[PDB]
């Protein structure tokens, strides 16, 4: 809980990180210094979102056209991201935001893959790999949304958002069923 | 040498009346998220707000609610650790329990405690007396001084994630 950012940039160029139990790929565009960080087992990182029946591109933007809104699950995803960072990291990060992407099954709405985007000149580029791994694992374990409307027809459902860790309280729990 | 139970205890919304206390287990069927609490608790679903305005308090590392007390935080962690046996802790693995203490913004005493986990996690096989013990001990032993924004809230929420080490 007192672990901080590392002193030097970890994700500086295209690299593979083989750690105990998992491998992450770090892809860096040299001109923009934009980083795409993902479990190397992921297959959909650069895949086009299409209607699976036809291969035609899906170009909607409103999430209610692909998933049923769920307040708790949405806030829990935000909480998982926020809670992975210590106060020391969050204080060093300041106002800069991380991009997180969850790729959902269009059948079950479960999180199949997670990936991260940020720039090498941002504080996210000094965040220890185990933080990103923890986010990936927890999102995959806990989060799902019901596919609806066009979402049921896609190859996958992409939920990408910008967030900064700030030390938020956990969400109010959903009420008990029955 | 008590271990986790063989089947999930907290599978659906249920009231557990045992000799000496009653716990409510609320389970959201879609998420399989469990909220486990003493049925006498009233604040489990109460929004934390600034009492003067009713505006929601989101929580932030930049907003102090209590005076930092390392030793008191260590006692809270010790209570949670010691309530589990080594056998339970070994079966639980890396998964963490969420514990929430709700404090008086006046006295900083722990008014209520509740627990959260998912039905598919090992915490859903932890005997009820473990949670009861944690609740009782936190309420009697743990207190913090409210300061700054904490004095302005309806209640102070201290929530954390912990994997028990076991007695």
């Amino acid at each position: 809980t007192e672990e901080s950012l590392e002193g030097t940039v970890i994700y500086k160029k295209t690299t593979t990180f083989e750690v105990d139990g998992y491998t992450y790929q770090c892809d860096v565009d040299d001109g923009s210094q934009f980083v795409t960080l993902y479990n190397k087992e992921n297959k959909l990182t650069y895949e086009k979102i299409v209607y699976k029946d036809t291969g035609k591109t899906y170009i909607g933007s409103w999430s209610s056209n692909v998933i049923e809104y769920d307040r708790f699950m949405s806030q829990q995803a935000d909480f998982i991201v926020d809670q992975a960072f210590t106060k020391a990291m969050a204080d060093e990060i300041g106002k800069t935001e991380l991009m997180i992407t969850m790729l959902l099954s269009p059948n079950t709405g479960e999180v199949m893959e997670v990936n991260f985007n940020f720039f090498t000149f941002e504080p996210y580029a000094k965040v220890p790999l185990h933080v990103y791994r923890e986010i990936e694992v927890k999102l995959k374990e806990q989060i799902h949304f019901k596919p609806i409307e066009e979402g049921k027809q896609l190859n996958y459902i992409m939920l990408a958002w910008m967030q900064k860790p700030q030390g938020k309280l956990p969400p109010l729990p959903p009420p008990g069923s029955l």
